[PDB]
């Protein structure tokens, strides 16, 4: 009903890291949690209503891909809580571990992230800012998709680099932050590896002149989740498949099997 834990039942240990939203802790509260401490020190009560109102978005999230909020603090610092996850996310995996994962394994992460992702949608809920670091691999199995409610541009659809007129953030562009992702699973890879500059990205994507590099796709992923990926990766925004349909795709790919 009220999702407040009172002053003093978290017992704030470690710090593990941060960003513009805020600083994220392990916990001990009924069992182990995480605290993202937002940058704020008194809460201007105006503040105190930015915070619930995107607090009662958060509270709006039950799934088993969607990292679990838990409950808001107020009194040592604006807080959210939730639950605790276990071993590393997407990004470290894909990248700064050099876990092979096989195809089997990496379509699975991709099945389970988009089942956050048509979850979240058919709550109405844009989540702007999907990427490989903010999907946490709890266990090294469930997928559990977070921080939702310049930065990285790599998963930034063209309309967002640049900017539609009344939206631009919406659906679709959650869609193309999708296949971004999928770019990520079925090349082990992020784009414009060989072309690094922040700059040249952002005027020659949102210009519509770079798009992913699909040779560097693993001679092995199967040619149904290779044209899903393209689909997604679609400049012209209202081209792109929404998510019922994406979920439809991969599930039904899946099958094969082994
Ligand atoms: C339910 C959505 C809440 S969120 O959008 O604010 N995301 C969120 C909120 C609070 C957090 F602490 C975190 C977070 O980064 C982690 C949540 N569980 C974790 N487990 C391990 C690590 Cl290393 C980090 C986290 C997080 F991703």
């Amino acid at each position: 009903d009220d999702w407040e834990i009172p002053d003093g039942q978290i017992t704030v240990g470690q710090r593990i890291g941060s960003g513009s939203f805020g600083t994220v802790y392990k916990g001990k509260w009924h069992g182990d949690v995480a605290v993202k401490m937002l940058n704020v020190t008194a809460p201007t009560p105006q503040q105190l209503q930015a915070f619930k109102n995107e607090v009662g978005v958060l509270r709006k999230t039950r799934h088993v891909n969607i990292l679990l909020f838990m409950g808001y603090s107020t009194k040592p610092q604006l807080a959210i809580v939730t639950q605790w996850c276990e071993g590393s996310s997407l990004y470290h995996h894909l990248h700064a571990s050099e876990t092979k994962f096989e195809m089997k394994k990496l379509i699975d992460i991709a099945r389970q992230t988009a089942r956050g992702m048509d979850y979240l949608h058919a709550k109405s809920i844009i989540h702007r800012d999907l990427k490989s670091n903010n999907i946490f691999l709890h266990e090294d199995n469930t997928v559990k998709i977070g921080d939702f409610g310049s930065g990285s541009i790599l998963w930034m659809a063209p309309e967002v680099i640049r900017m539609q007129d009344s939206n631009p953030y919406s659906f679709q562009s959650d869609v193309y932050a999708f296949g971004i992702v999928l770019y990520e699973l079925m090349t082990g890879q992020l784009p414009y590896s060989n072309i690094n500059n922040r700059d040249q990205i952002i005027e020659m994507v949102g210009r519509g002149s770079l798009s992913p590099d699909l040779s560097k796709v693993r001679s092995n992923c199967p040619k149904r989740m290779k044209r899903l990926m393209a689909e997604c990766l679609k400049k012209k925004r209202d081209e792109r498949p929404s998510f019922p349909r994406i979920l439809a795709e991969i599930e039904e790919l899946a099958r094969e099997l082994s």
